[PDB]
């Protein structure tokens, strides 16, 4: 046995090399289905293999629930960093789950990669 804690869960983990979908997932203190805490946390996941936002939500919340944690996607979007300005960018929406709070994503991705900067604008697709 082991028991996670919301601080131990990776805050951002992604596999990025172009344009690919991501989801914002709220996570709650339910490790072992018996952790005494009742906090909440958010994670940023997104990978080129998740051609649809449901793919990451099913995989990731499956892993969270295997640790014990209970979850809800706040929404989906996509991460890109193409442009002519290397600022990573977060935008778009899921159709099953709507637009995420891309605000949370940028502050987390900036903190993960302080050598770079990140922006969002919900105007895109």
């Amino acid at each position: 046995m082991a028991v996670a804690d919301l601080a131990l869960i990776p805050d951002v983990d992604i596999d990025s090399d172009g344009v690919f979908k991501y989801v914002l997932i709220r996570v709650h203190s339910a490790p072992r289905s018996g952790a005494p805490a009742a906090e909440s946390k958010e994670i940023v996941r997104g990978y080129k293999w998740a051609e649809y936002h449901a793919d990451i939500y099913d995989k990731v919340s499956g892993d969270m629930q295997k640790q014990g944690c209970d979850c809800e996607c706040l929404g989906g979007g996509r991460i890109s960093h193409q442009s002519q300005d290397k600022k990573i960018h977060v935008y778009g929406y899921s159709m099953a789950y709507g637009p995420a709070q891309h605000a949370i994503s940028t502050e987390k991705i900036k903190a993960k990669y302080p050598d770079y900067e990140v922006t969002w604008a919900n105007d895109g697709y």
